[PDB]
């Protein structure tokens, strides 16, 4: 039902942390060598939002959110 890491394909996404962490407007790929190169996923919040709201975060823990 969410896209996860490699699915999430934009030119640009707001990337925040699951602590309050600013990562900026960045590609989906750099976003997803940050997620990778900290042990956690890519989660895409929304893709109405104009850009893209994906988070770094545990994906277990979004799931279990939900």
């Amino acid at each position: 039902e969410v896209l996860l890491n490699g699915d999430i394909n934009f030119k640009e996404v707001r990337c925040v942390g699951d602590n309050g962490e600013v990562y900026g407007i960045i590609s989906s790929k750099e976003a997803l060598k940050i997620a990778q190169n900290l042990g956690l996923d890519l989660v895409l919040i929304s893709a109405s939002a104009k850009p893209p709201v994906c988070k770094v975060m545990d994906y277990n823990k979004f799931r279990y959110q939900n």
